[PDB]
């Protein structure tokens, strides 16, 4: 379909950030997963229909309570990895 590799900057962390983004990737029944990295940003997978990533991103910069997206990166590619399922990982 597209994926796209998204990086979420701001109070992002320790605010229910992962889950919020599960739940709208299932949603929009996206397959790829959601991450902390150890600097305070999020980073985000997502694999499907162009219609339901693009409404994706603009969810994605509402966010979790107490929340505050600053900055949102994209990048994007045709390729990929056949994903299943939208996973919180480690």
């Amino acid at each position: 379909m597209l994926q796209y590799r998204i990086i979420v900057d701001g109070r992002v962390q320790g605010v229910g950030f992962r889950y919020f983004v599960q739940m709208e990737a299932d949603k929009r029944k996206l397959a790829g997963w959601v991450k902390n990295r150890d600097d305070g940003r999020v980073e985000i997978l997502a694999e499907g229909p162009e219609n339901a990533l693009q409404s994706f991103v603009e969810a994605v910069k509402n966010g979790s309570p107490f929340s505050k997206v600053t900055d949102i990166s994209v990048t994007e590619s045709r390729s990929l990895e056949g994903h299943h399922r939208f996973s919180i990982v480690y």
